[PDB]
């Protein structure tokens, strides 16, 4: 068996209500080793599963100089809670409201299951691009996960913004994500072709991509290039992986979703206009964040 | 080239898309039916877009207004609250966990490890173990609640162990007015390494004992520096610059999942004499066999 050791029946371990010796087993060497091999930290208590440092982040301090710099009404940034110890030093996203645009795409689909009016459609548009300038031609950062997941509002759309910004896409002098490790990824249905290509070039228009088929979203209430494998006309109140097209997914992923004009009229003429040119093909011809500002501005 | 063939429709050439700086027409594929149905669909909500995997709602988290009021009221030294960011009344409410440090016990237990390799001083042990103690006493007796998995990463620590608090309380495991979890909700999950005996049985019950024996536990790490029942089989091969799951004793594991680990006795001392009792008598089989939270503050408050 294993060597045992008893621990006899002390007065101090009588004060936790328990008088007797308590045998134990022994061990010569801890196995820090393994402890702290990479195999363990990463399937043994993952730190993805630990919510203070998901909520904590720790950043090397020059990270976090540039992202406590954030600062714009249509931005949410970030906030540390000590001077840099040496080397790093832990921020927390900001507050900017209770609901995310997507929890209230959602929240739509299950009462009107109506799209979001154009003028609201369009204010999100403004305010976004608003913010993605700021990124793009001040800090010259590049977002690279826009959705409807990372916009969030606070009341009645009294205001709208952009969280989860990162400091990892640097946007180089010719507004390209021209540093070397660094990598575009964003999330599947919102990605841009050139994040697909594998060999693509980032530029600052990836984000205009994102931003549009976010404008999509408030439109159809869906996720881009998510469509039934066969309709059979909308028939069976319940979905899963099985009716889903896992076809025409991985193939439009990079294209301009089908717009439902059908459900939508005339007053969302800007807004299917500016999704359209958004979404192009091409990324030359995507409008730059500002130029969507003011081209929505007073005009 | 491949695309596809499908009802198209031209947008004419407009002053505002020539404003945008294109000034020509766009050709749109055509939808007449929106997928809002799969796409809201059980499954689309899991894999696609993963809300676990989304940082704003990692730290802004939607908790029902009755479990926000109770996460809201948690004020203790030794314990990490919530913060609201709105005027409650809805029937719903954001919160963000407290700040209580820049690094959590996990953290320390493994910068020790890269250097000095020597076991937190006994005294540090016992110091951690009040302020734990004094923590989960105020949630099982002023609070009602379990905490549902303490381990050195879920203690945060402030400075040079200028402060100790216990972090991720939740309120989905309540306590009886027996100190026993029977809400038909609840479910002890905790972290495989540090379950007790009452959670690895296939419907054991949990009391507020089953806290005390992960505490217990976790004074266990900073004696250790290891993770409870992870061994390697191989001896022989011990000391080999680098470890992969090969090395691993699955079977030792699993086997020993709720019992009380090894301690390195050749490793401490006799000033650790008092932390070899508490992790004893709080790692036994039988709950009744470990003292409350209440009995360990007093006990280490001693005299
Ligand atoms: O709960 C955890 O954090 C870890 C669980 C786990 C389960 C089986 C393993 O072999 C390692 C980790
Ligand atoms: O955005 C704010 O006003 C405050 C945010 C915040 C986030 C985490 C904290 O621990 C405290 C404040
Ligand atoms: O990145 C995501 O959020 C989603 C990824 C994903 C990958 C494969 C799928 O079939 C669906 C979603
Ligand atoms: O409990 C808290 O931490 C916050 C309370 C709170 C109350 C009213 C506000 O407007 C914001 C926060």
């Amino acid at each position: 068996s294993t060597p045992t050791i008893n621990i006899p029946a002390s007065p101090f371990m009588q004060k936790l209500g328990f008088g007797t010796g308590v045998n134990v087993y022994l061990m010569k060497r801890s196995p820090r080793g393994l402890s702290h091999s990479p195999w363990a930290v990463k399937k043994i208590n993952p730190i993805c599963n630990d919510h203070y440092r998901s909520v904590y982040q720790k950043r090397l301090m020059d990270e976090a100089k540039i992202l406590k710099s954030l600062h714009h009404p249509n931005i949410v940034g970030y906030r540390a809670f000590t001077e840099a110890n040496d080397g790093s030093l832990c921020l927390a996203m900001e507050y900017g409201g209770e609901k995310s645009l997507n929890d209230l795409i959602e929240e739509r689909y299950k009462a009107s299951q109506d799209p979001f009016p154009a003028a609201i459609i369009l204010k999100v548009a403004l305010n976004m691009a608003r913010g993605l300038k700021y990124l793009h031609q001040e800090k010259k950062l590049l977002h690279g996960d826009i959705k409807s997941s990372n916009v969030v509002i606070k009341g009645d759309f009294e205001t709208i913004k952009i969280c989860d910004v990162g400091v990892s896409l640097p946007l180089d002098e010719n507004m390209e994500v021209t540093d070397p490790e660094a990598c575009y990824i964003g999330t599947e249905p919102w990605k841009p072709k050139e994040a697909v290509e594998e060999n693509g070039v980032i530029t600052d228009k990836a984000d205009i991509f994102a931003f549009g088929l976010t404008l999509w979203e408030m439109m159809t209430l869906s996720i881009p290039h998510i469509n039934l494998s066969n309709d059979d006309d909308d028939e069976d109140k319940t979905f899963d992986e099985s009716d889903f097209d896992d076809e025409a997914y991985y193939a439009a992923l990079g294209t301009r979703p089908p717009i439902n004009m059908e459900e939508l009229d005339e007053s969302y003429q800007k807004v299917i206009e500016l999704f359209s040119v958004c979404t192009n093909e091409d990324p030359k011809d995507r409008p730059s964040a500002a130029h969507i500002v003011e081209a929505l501005e007073t005009a």
